[PDB]
């Protein structure tokens, strides 16, 4: 019917914010890494499978993508941060978990 809010620790948010931004630094035209500061909201539905949207707080980091960095990869001052709306969207019984970035912007 409509969404509902969800809390931004649960463990499955988490790891499907995790999932959005390999796929965020997959998909971006930018040569550095981004990170997520924070995973600002959350809210699922339930009418056809679970949609779950997310707005993730994310800023770059210096891990290039041409590389393969030593460790963790953190934020950097600036830093222009962006957030990304992203839409996962999951139907079990077609073993299907889609996720699509609907936006990323300046913040």
């Amino acid at each position: 019917g409509g969404f509902s809010t969800k809390d931004v620790n649960d463990p499955k948010i988490q790891a499907l914010a995790g999932k959005a931004l390999q796929r965020i630094n997959a998909a971006s035209n930018d040569l550095f890494q981004q990170t997520i500061v924070k995973v600002i909201s959350a809210k699922t539905q339930v009418v056809a499978g679970t949609n779950t949207v997310l707005e993730l707080l994310i800023a770059p980091t210096s891990c290039r993508k041409n590389e393969t960095s030593a460790g963790n990869c953190e934020a950097v001052s600036n830093g222009t941060k962006q957030i990304c709306t992203v839409a996962i969207w999951e139907k079990p019984w077609e073993n299907f978990e889609e996720i699509t970035i609907k936006e990323c912007k300046s913040a």
